[PDB]
């Protein structure tokens, strides 16, 4: 099945250059107007050879169409209930480019730079036939539903325009000749009649010629992709940022699932094997961000630019852990015992790299630029420092199981101590901006702040060590010492959770434009780890999907400093 | 050996994306600015990763170190040359500028870009250790052979800022560090340095990155080279350009030369096949262009742009040609009876196919433009249909040889009527040229002109036609009537050149700026192809190279098309 032992590379990958393109470009070394260029090449140069290539190769003997039928009706449902409710809401001078744009943005998936890399390296060895989808499924759609989004705002040009009903058949005919013109529709044509006439064999002269340039898209756009995204996120506004925050989670949220259920509804085969993994590739196609081209017909209209490319943006970020979450989660039911407990600590090993990296980043930059010095600032670069320890504690942690026994406890009380010295400290910071903002007078004293961070923690874990009996043949840190440790985790939540929850509300009732936020997310996090640890203490000994809590445990314990680098360490700040 | 068979669609790719790159650029698609935006994601991100992956796989026990030290030495000797002679002849007030820079254009190759695709093509499947040579002998000649150049250009900015010998040091200095910090060098240092560390084996987080950034150079590299072509000849003067003419030969004559006889000096084998197949591979080597860095070099040193710009672009057309014909030069000596003959035929057959291109779109442009009607453009329209043809003809004989043998006789007469037409028209216009500078009153009857062009051609094909007894299995439009059609050959030919040639030194003691040069160009081809026609008459049946001669002919017959287009068709001309 999948191969997903070989998707974290292709991960690594993918988003290394788009680090490499942002970089680059921040840098000043190539800027915007010298970007234009390269977008320009790829844009109009690369995909149309790589397109005709692959649409001269296909074999339509072989293809499953069911899957064909289910993806497109799902995104025409997708676009149908976007564009309904766009219409229905929308402010009656802006309403029609709105309808006309909103549905072509919570339906065009990014699926060749990173839907073919990727698909690859799980399917190349296991199912090949499964490769060949891609190029099916994404010029049928595009097709199909740009140039109703087209004839909208067409619509709302004429209607801008002081006018009527008249020439009705001009504003179709612009809508098609703008989607005809694109250089992608004219190359699929091409290649498709290609494929009948010259009778699916290309030329020995052509291939290496359509090769070279077919070959050169997948980097290069990537690396322009990255390029593109400095400094556009821009600032914003309540009814704008709302907007953003449905139409991302209609795209990324209710998609996949409405791609799986008609799946599941209409493919009838007896393979039992087939129907899994063609149900899995079927979710797993959904979860592909935006696809950047929206927002080059948005500069193109020039019309909702912000609103756009703050979405692709953020579309992009938001689908990385998605894609390894939902393919670890889709893996895990039908499998061994200890190839399960490995999955877990592959999983845990994967996530704490990425997490330490970022956070090591994020602090340096606090460090150098000397804001570490005043008064909430501190406390944050306190929470990283904790959240470094348990991304290190973990990696010493991994490599321990075949080495000295005594290792094991100072490593546990390590582990637990810092990770409850992130909960309290997520409740002080929230109280902190509680006193910030009003309060005047009686200055926190940041010393007894940082006594209570450090020696409630390490209290409670000497408590732990004391009671218990160690277990060591259980390969995990969550049952060293069994019921004991388990119940106090969930006692340190609910208060962490009181006491930065009653000090926010209080905040509403009575840089603040960002740490507000930091403390909001958190927030939303602990709520899930907390359901968590209720569900398995209350119903007996191991819950329905054991594996599945536990590996909640994991992300949101080892993914924490990863939501922290995003808010603070991608900041400007002159050092 | 060589498969030379697979050699022209590699040369399909490499030049047909340059192509490309010059169509978009003088579109106006991807102005100049925009294009500085590709140069600096090619050369500073893609180059880099090529090089640093490929040193890291090197097993440094395989090499032939013969091949390896004859190159270097062939290198620093035209390095030599060409340096010393430049401080004797060159202005005082500007000549240590160009001894630091002309060495560097006649020794810099360009590999990457365009050797490594022809090598792999000739060379995956035969002989592999071959492929590997690229990456050694560039790396060495880079290192040890520019650090010198930018030695004294240093030296001339000293001189003119009014100094002496003092800090010998510094100058010294200031060349070495500006190669280091260049994004080649530093890249090469690292991966030598990981490769003895590591242990030859690349980290599987890190292979696939190295890999998306490595293959994006390939098509980029050359689509940009097209782009930076765009206009930079310019107009010149007349002590520039004969210097240009000399650096120019000494790269791609007298370098691969010398990297020949060294080869066969120094390495002492028993195996002849691996000998013969060393030393051809070693000429190929050195006729690669002068690679695209150097016009960046001067660029940034604000000091030679136009004459090494201009060479750079010259050198790239003479290259295309040479390659080719050298090719199948060294592989005719050893092989059967028969299969010669195919060689023949197959080369004939490749060259028409881009001939008759070029020129149909060179004649196509001049049509359209109504410049036709002229007094000495009329005639170059009349010259290039009389190629076109002798192009379009060989197409349809290579086809008929096993077909109707009365279709043998039409082609045959058409194709020398033409022929000779070609070799008429070209005396015809140097005597027009001698006419039109001077001479008042008096106008050219061209109906006489263009009755006597198609006229007295036709009339000695009648009378080859008549004489000769057909020889039904010679496979070659040259033996039909055997001794008889290449006799009148040599006499046509002969009249030609003294009606042009008397014409032309006429004109020089008595648009035609460039005009003249086509007729120079011509000249020194029809001496040529003479000296072939007299040394087979003279010197019994069969020379010492019968298929060498042969060879020249179907070069200088077929290709003269290319040349026309080169000057005429290359030109702007508002519609
Ligand atoms: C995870 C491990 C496995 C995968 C590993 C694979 C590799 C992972 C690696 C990935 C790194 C990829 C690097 C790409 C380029 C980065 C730089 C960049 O463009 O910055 C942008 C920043 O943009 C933001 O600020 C976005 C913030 C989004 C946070 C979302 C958190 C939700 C996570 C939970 C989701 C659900 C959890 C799951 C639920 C089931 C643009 O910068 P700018 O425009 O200048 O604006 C910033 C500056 N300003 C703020 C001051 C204005
Ligand atoms: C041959 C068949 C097999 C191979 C096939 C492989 C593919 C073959 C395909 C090749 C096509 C390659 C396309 C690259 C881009 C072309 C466009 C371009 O850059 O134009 C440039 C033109 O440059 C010139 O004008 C140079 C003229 C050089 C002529 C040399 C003739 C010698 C040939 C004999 C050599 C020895 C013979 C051999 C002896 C043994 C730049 O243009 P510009 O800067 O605007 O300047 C022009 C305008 N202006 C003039 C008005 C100012
Ligand atoms: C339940 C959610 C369903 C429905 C409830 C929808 C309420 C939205 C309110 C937003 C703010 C508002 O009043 O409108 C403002 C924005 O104008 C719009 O709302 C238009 C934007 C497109 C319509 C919503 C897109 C999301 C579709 C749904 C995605 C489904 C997936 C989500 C379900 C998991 C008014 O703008 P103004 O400038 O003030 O004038
Ligand atoms: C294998 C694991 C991979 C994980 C990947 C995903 C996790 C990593 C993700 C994120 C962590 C890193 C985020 C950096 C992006 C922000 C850049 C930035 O702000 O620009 C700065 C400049 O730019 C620099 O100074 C460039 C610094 C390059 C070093 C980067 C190291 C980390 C890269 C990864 C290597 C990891 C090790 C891999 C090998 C062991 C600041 O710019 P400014 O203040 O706006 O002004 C510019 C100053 N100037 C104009 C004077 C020039
Ligand atoms: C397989 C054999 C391959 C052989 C390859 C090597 C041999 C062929 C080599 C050379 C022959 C062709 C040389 C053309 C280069 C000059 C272009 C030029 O000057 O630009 C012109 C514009 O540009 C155009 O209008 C673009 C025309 C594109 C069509 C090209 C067809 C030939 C390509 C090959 C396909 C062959 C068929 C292959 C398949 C059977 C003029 O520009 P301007 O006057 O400066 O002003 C611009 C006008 N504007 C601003 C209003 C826009
Ligand atoms: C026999 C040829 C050997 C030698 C004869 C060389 C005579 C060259 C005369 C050029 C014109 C002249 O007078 O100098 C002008 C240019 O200045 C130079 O000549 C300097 C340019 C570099 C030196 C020559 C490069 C060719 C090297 C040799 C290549 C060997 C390969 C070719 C042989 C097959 C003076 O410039 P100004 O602005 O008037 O001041
Ligand atoms: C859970 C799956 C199915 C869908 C994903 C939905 C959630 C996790 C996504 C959708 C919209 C997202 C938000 C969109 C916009 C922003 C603003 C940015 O400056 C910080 C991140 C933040 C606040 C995102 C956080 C994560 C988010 C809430
Ligand atoms: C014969 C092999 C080994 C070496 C190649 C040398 C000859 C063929 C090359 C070297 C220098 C070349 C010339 C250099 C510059 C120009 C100016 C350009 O506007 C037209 C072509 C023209 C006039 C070239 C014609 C071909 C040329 C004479
Ligand atoms: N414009 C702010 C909105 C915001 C930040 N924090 C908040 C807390 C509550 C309500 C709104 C906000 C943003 O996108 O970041
Ligand atoms: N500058 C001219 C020189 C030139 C053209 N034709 C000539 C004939 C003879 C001598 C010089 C020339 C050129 O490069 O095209
Ligand atoms: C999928 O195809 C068929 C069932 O349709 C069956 O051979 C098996 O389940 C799978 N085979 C392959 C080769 O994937
Ligand atoms: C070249 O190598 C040796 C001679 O050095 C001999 O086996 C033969 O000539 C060639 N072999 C191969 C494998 O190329
Ligand atoms: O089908 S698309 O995903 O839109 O392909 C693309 C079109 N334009 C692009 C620019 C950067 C990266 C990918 C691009
Ligand atoms: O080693 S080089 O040949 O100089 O590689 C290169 C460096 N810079 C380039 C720009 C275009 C094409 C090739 C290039």
């Amino acid at each position: 099945s999948m191969s997903i032992t070989r998707l974290f590379p292709a991960l690594l990958e993918c988003f290394g250059i788009v680090l490499c393109g942002y970089i680059a470009g921040r840098a000043n070394v190539i800027t915007s107007t010298q970007a234009k260029g390269l977008g320009n090449f790829v844009s109009r140069f690369a995909l149309p050879a790589l397109l005709f290539k692959n649409m001269v190769v296909l074999n339509f003997s072989n293809v499953d169409w069911s899957f064909l039928y289910s993806i497109l009706i799902a995104k025409a449902s997708v676009f149908f209930i976007v564009c309904v409710l766009t219409l229905l809401v929308a402010s009656p001078d802006s309403r029609f480019s709105k309808a006309g744009l909103f549905p072509i943005f919570a339906t065009q998936s990014n699926d060749f730079a990173l839907g073919y890399p990727i698909v690859e390296a799980l399917y190349q060895t296991t199912y090949p036939e499964y490769l060949q989808y891609i190029y099916l499924v994404a010029p049928i759609s595009l097709m199909m539903l740009n140039p109703i989004g087209f004839i909208f705002c067409e619509i709302q040009k004429w209607k801008d325009t002081q006018n009527a009903s008249q020439n009705k058949i001009k504003i179709v005919g612009l809508g098609l000749l703008r989607v005809l013109q694109n250089p992608i529709v004219f190359m699929v044509f091409i290649g498709i009649a290609f494929n009948f006439i010259l009778d699916r064999k290309v030329p020995v002269y052509v291939e290496n010629f359509l090769d070279g340039l077919g070959n050169s898209f997948s980097g290069s756009a990537l690396f322009y992709l990255g390029l593109t995204m400095v400094g556009k996120i821009k600032r914003l506004k309540k009814s704008a940022f709302v907007v953003l925050i449905l139409l991302i989670t209609a795209k990324l949220l209710v998609l996949p699932l409405l791609c799986r259920e008609m799946v599941e509804l209409l493919d009838k085969g007896d393979s039992v094997v087939n129907h899994t993994s063609l149900s899995n590739y079927a979710f797993l196609y959904g979860v592909f961000p935006v696809a950047p081209g929206v927002a080059i017909f948005a500069t193109q209209f020039n019309m909702e630019v912000e609103i756009i490319t703050s979405g692709m943006v953020i579309s992009t970020f938001v689908s990385a852990p998605i894609m390894y979450v939902s393919a670890w989660l889709l893996t895990f039911p039908t499998m061994d015992p200890k190839p399960l407990a490995y999955a877990i600590q592959n999983v845990s090993f994967d996530i704490s790299i990425v997490s330490l990296i970022s956070l090591i980043w994020s602090l340096a930059i606090l460090l150098l630029s000397k804001k570490y010095k005043q008064l909430p600032h501190m406390l944050t670069t306190n929470l990283l420092i904790a959240q470094s320890i348990v991304c290190a504690g973990m990696m010493i942690w991994n490599f321990v199981k075949e080495k000295n026994f005594v290792g094991q406890i100072l490593v546990f009380v390590l582990l637990y101590s810092s990770l409850y010295s992130t909960y309290l400290w997520t409740g002080l910071l929230a109280i902190s901006l509680f006193l910030l903002k009003k309060r005047e007078r009686v200055q926190i004293p940041v010393g007894i702040i940082i006594i209570s961070g450090w020696g409630i923690p390490a209290l409670l874990v000497g408590v732990l060590l004391i009671t218990g009996k160690h277990n060591g043949d259980s390969i995990d840190s969550a049952f060293f010492y069994g019921k004991e440790q388990m119940i106090t985790t969930a006692v340190t939540l609910f208060c962490s959770i009181l006491i930065a929850g009653i000090s926010l509300m209080c905040m509403n009732q009575t840089q603040l434009t960002r740490h507000v936020l930091l403390c909001l997310l958190l927030i939303i996090g602990l709520f899930a780890n907390l359901s968590s640890c209720l569900w398995w203490l209350f119903n007996q000994e191991p819950g329905r999907l054991y594996v599945e809590l536990q590996f909640f445990c994991a992300v949101f314990n080892f993914g924490q400093g990863f939501i922290s680098f995003g808010i603070f360490g991608l900041d400007k700040h002159l050092i």
